[PDB]
C-alpha cells in the first residue's frame, strides 16, 4: 500500500502531513522530511529581529508531535530527487522511498542575486528565518551601540513586502521606546514596488496612502522602483528606474543596519529535478496541485510556480500567503488519496488570494485581495489595535494545532482564525 | 404535538420558518404569519428610493414558496397576543393557537416621535420599507421637477445610520447624473450621532474619516448631535447640543425634498403583551433567545432588546444586523425542538457583532465591528467597487434561498456570501 512522503516541514508540510496520516490511516506510511528538527512560525520572525520576540516562543521540536500520530519523522536535509526511481537522497546518505510526493519546501532566498547581500557577508540582514532575524537582532543590539544610517526594503524579485513594512515599522518604534532614534543620521526604506504599498499585488484598498503615511511619521525617506545592485563595503549601490525602465538615478547609501527581503527561487533539491520547475525552480503544477511532469509528485505553498498576471519596471513578485498555501495542502492530500484509491482527484486550490497580517506592536496592518487580477471581489486592507489581537490569537492557535494535529478541514479554521474568529464569534 | 408559529416573514421570520419545519418535520405544524402576503430584501429600499431598483427587483409573493415545503401561511398582521392563552389574533378575527411562539416582527418605525416626520403628514419621506421608498422616490421626481433644498439624515434614537449615508450619497450622485446636482440651493446631512461615522457603535476603522469626506466630496453640509423637534409647514425644526446635552442652536431647515431615517420601536402586538418587553416594545430575552416571562416565546431579530453598551448626547442605537439575526434565528430553532424533546436548548446567539454593506453604485462602504464594547477583535471599515459587487451578489444569494428554502446551517452561509464568498473563494 502507496507510501506517501511530504518534503517539508513548514506552514505548508506540517499541516500536510498530519491530514495525509489522518486521511490515509495506519495501513500507509506516512513520512515527513524536513532540514530542521524544529517547526517555526515563520510570521513572527520580523518581531524575532527586533527583539520583541524569542526563539523559543516561535520555534519547537517536531518529532515527539507528529510520532504521536504515526508519522515517520526524518530531521534531514534532502539533497537530491531522483523522480524515476522515486527515491529522496538525504544528507547523511540514506534514501527514502515514495509512491507519492508532495513537495512543500518554500523558499531559496536567493542573496546570490546581490552580490554582498548576504547577511554573512555584509550589514544587510534578512528576517526569513529565525536564523537570520536572531542575527538581524544582535547587528540591531550592534547599532544602538554605534548609531548609524537605516536602510530597510525589499529587493528586486521580491515577493514578501508586507514584512519588509513591518520591520521599518517597528524598528522605529523600539528607537523611539529605546530613546535612541534621533541618534540616527538616516533611515531609509527601498523598494522594487512601483509605488509605496503595490505589494506586488498592484494595490489592496488604501494600502498606498497608509502605508505611505506610517514610513512619513517614521521619519523614514522611501524610495520606489530600486534594484539593489551590489552590497559592498558597507554601502548599498542601488539603482532607481522610471515606469519605462530607464534609469533615472543611481544611490550610494552607507548601511549601519540594513534588512533587505530578498527575492525568493526554488531550492536547489527541487530545482534540479529534469522539467519539474521553470527556471527560478518553482514547481510547475496544474489546478489539482499535481506536478505537469511528474503524475505522482505533488507541491503544494511558496514552491508552486504560479505566473505572473502583472509585470513591474523592477522585477516583483506576488506572495503565496497562509490561507492559499493550507488550501493548496488540503487539494493535494485530497487528489494523492484519490489517486490511490485508483481516482482522478478533482479538487483545487480555489480561487487566488492574498491574506497578509503585519503587527506594528499595539496595532497592525491586515489585507485581503482576490482574486489576483483587478476587478476584485475583496480588497481590504485595514489598520488598527485589532489587528494586533488578531495576529496574537493567531499565532497561539496555529502553533498549539501544529502539536495537537490536523485534519482536512483545517484550511477553512486557518480562515476564521487569521481575523478572530469563528472561536470569538461563538462558533 | 406541538404546533409552531413564527411572526413575522422579514430577514429572520422567512429563515426561521423555513429552518423551524426542516427541523421539526411532518409531525409538527409550522404556521408562518406576516402582515404583507410578500417578502422585501429590506437593504435594497434605499436603491428603491432613488429609482436605482424596483420594488419587483426585491419583492416577491411568499405563499407559493413556504406551502411547497410545509409551512402554513397566513398573509394577515397579528393585531393581538395573548400569552396566558398562546394564542394570536389577526386583523380579520381569526385566532391562531400556539404551543410554541417565535417573534420576529421586526422595528415599528416610530415616525410619531416627531411630530409632522410621517412620510404621509410631510415632506420628509423614508426608505425602511419597499412602500415608503417608492414614495420617497416619488417625491424625489417632484423634487427634480421643482428643485428645492434637501436634508437628509437620522432622527434620535435611531439606529440604523449606515442607510441615511447611503441615501445621502446616492441621491447627490443621481443628481449629478442628472445634470440637476447645480438646481439644488442646499443639501444638508442632518444626524444624533454625536460625530459623523459614529453609527451608533462609537466608529468603526475609519468610518468618521471616509463618511466626513464623502459628504463633503458631495458639496453635503453635516451637522451632529441633532434631533428634529416636529416638522411642520414643510420646515425641519432641529436642536443640537453640545457633548453634554446642552442646547447651543435650534435650526430651522426648509425641506423640498427629505428622508430621515426614524427611531424603531417594538411592533404593538408584540408591545402590548404585559411584561414580554421594556419600555420600548423590545422583547427581553436570555441568551437562548426565550423569553424572560414567558419560557414558551421565544424572539429573534431587531423585535429583541438588546441592553445599550454606551450613552450619547442625543439618543441613539445601536443596529441589529443581518449575520446575527441569523445567528439568533438559528439558536431559537435549536432551542424550541429541544424543548419539543424535553431538553433545555443550550444554544446562544454568539457574540454581539455588526456587519453592514453599503452601495453607492459602483462602490461602496462595508463594516464590521465585534463585539460591542472596544476594544474590539475586529473593527473594519473599507471601501471600494468590491463593496458593490458583494452587495449585488449577497442579494442575488439571500433572494434565491428565500425562494427555494433554507436549513440551519444558513447562518453560517450568511456570513461567508456577505462578503463574496465561500463560492468565490472556490469552496
Ligand atoms: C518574514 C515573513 C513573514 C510572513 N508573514 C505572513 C503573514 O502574516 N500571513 C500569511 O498568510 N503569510 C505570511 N508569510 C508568507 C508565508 O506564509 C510563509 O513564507 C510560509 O512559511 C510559507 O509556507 P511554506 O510551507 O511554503 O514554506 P516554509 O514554511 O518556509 O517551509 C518550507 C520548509 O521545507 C524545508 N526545506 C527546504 N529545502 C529542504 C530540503 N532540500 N530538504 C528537507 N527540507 C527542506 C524547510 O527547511 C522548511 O521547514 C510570511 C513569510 C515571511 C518570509
Ligand atoms: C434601509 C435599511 C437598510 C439595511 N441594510 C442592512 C445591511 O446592508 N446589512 C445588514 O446585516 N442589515 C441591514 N439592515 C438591518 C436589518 O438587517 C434589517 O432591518 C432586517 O430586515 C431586520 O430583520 P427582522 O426579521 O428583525 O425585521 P424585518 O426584516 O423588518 O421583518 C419583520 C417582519 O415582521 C412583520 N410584521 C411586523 N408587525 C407584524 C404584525 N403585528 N403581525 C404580523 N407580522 C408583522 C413585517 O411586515 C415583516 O415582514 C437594514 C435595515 C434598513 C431599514
Ligand atoms: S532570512
Ligand atoms: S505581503
Ligand atoms: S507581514
Ligand atoms: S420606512
Ligand atoms: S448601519
Ligand atoms: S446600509
Amino acid at each position: 500500500s502507496a507510501h506517501v512522503v511530504i518534503l517539508g516541514a513548514g506552514t505548508g508540510g506540517m499541516p500536510a502531513a498530519y491530514e495525509m496520516k489522518e486521511a490515509l490511516g495506519s495501513g500507509h506510511e506516512v513520512t515527513l522530511i524536513s532540514a530542521n528538527d524544529y517547526f517555526q512560525f515563520v510570521p513572527s520572525n520580523p518581531w524575532v529581529g527586533v527583539g520583541w520576540k524569542e526563539r523559543d516562543d516561535i520555534a519547537f521540536p517536531i518529532r515527539h508531535y507528529v510520532e504521536r500520530k504515526g508519522i515517520h519523522f526524518i530531521a534531514q536535509s534532502a539533497e537530491q530527487i531522483d523522480a524515476e526511481a522515486q527515491n529522496i537522497t538525504l544528507a547523511d546518505g540514506n534514501t527514502v522511498h515514495y509512491d507519492y510526493l508532495m513537495i512543500a519546501t518554500g523558499p531559496k532566498l536567493a542573496f546570490e542575486n546581490v552580490p554582498g547581500s548576504d547577511p554573512h557577508e555584509g550589514p544587510v540582514q534578512s528576517i526569513c528565518t529565525v536564523d537570520h532575524a536572531e542575527r538581524a537582532f544582535a547587528e540591531y543590539q550592534a547599532l544602538l551601540r554605534e548609531p548609524g544610517p537605516i536602510v530597510i526594503g525589499a529587493m528586486a524579485g521580491a515577493s514578501c513586502f508586507g514584512p519588509a513594512y513591518e520591520y521599518a515599522m517597528i524598528v522605529a518604534s523600539d528607537l523611539k521606546k529605546r530613546g535612541m532614534r534621533d541618534k540616527i543620521p538616516s533611515f531609509t526604506f527601498i523598494t522594487s514596488e512601483p509605488y509605496i504599498g503595490h505589494l506586488g499585488i498592484q494595490g489592496v484598498g488604501d494600502s498606498k496612502g497608509i502605508l505611505t503615511k506610517g514610513l512619513k511619521e517614521e521619519g523614514i525617506e522611501a524610495y520606489t522602483n530600486c534594484k539593489v545592485t551590489k552590497v559592498e563595503d558597507n554601502k548599498m549601490y542601488v539603482t532607481q528606474v522610471d515606469e519605462k525602465g530607464e534609469t533615472i538615478k543611481e544611490m550610494v547609501l552607507p548601511v549601519k543596519f540594513g534588512m533587505m527581503i530578498p527575492a525568493f527561487k526554488g531550492v536547489p533539491a527541487v530545482a534540479g529535478v529534469e522539467g519539474l520547475c521553470n527556471p527560478g525552480g518553482f514547481v510547475l503544477v496544474d489546478e489539482h496541485q499535481r506536478s505537469k511532469k511528474y503524475a505522482n509528485i505533488f507541491a503544494a505553498g511558496i514552491a508552486i510556480a504560479i505566473p505572473p498576471v502583472e509585470t513591474t519596471p523592477v522585477p516583483t513578485g506576488a506572495p503565496k500567503t497562509g490561507y492559499m498555501i493550507e488550501s493548496m495542502v488540503s487539494a493535494a492530500v485530497h487528489n494523492i488519496k484519490a489517486d490511490l484509491e485508483g481516482r482522478k482527484g478533482e479538487q483545487t486550490m480555489g480561487t487566488w488570494n492574498a491574506v497578509c497580517f503585519a503587527d506594528m506592536g499595539d496595532r497592525g496592518a491586515a489585507f485581503i485581495a482576490l482574486p489576483q487580477l483587478k476587478p476584485r471581489k475583496v480588497d481590504v486592507f485595514a489598520y488598527g489595535r485589532w489587528v494586533h489581537l488578531a495576529k496574537v490569537a493567531f499565532e497561539k492557535y496555529f502553533i498549539r494545532k501544529m502539536k495537537m494535529g490536523v485534519s482536512e478541514p483545517f484550511y477553512e479554521k486557518v480562515l476564521f482564525k487569521m481575523m478572530g474568529i469563528t472561536r470569538l464569534k461563538e462558533e
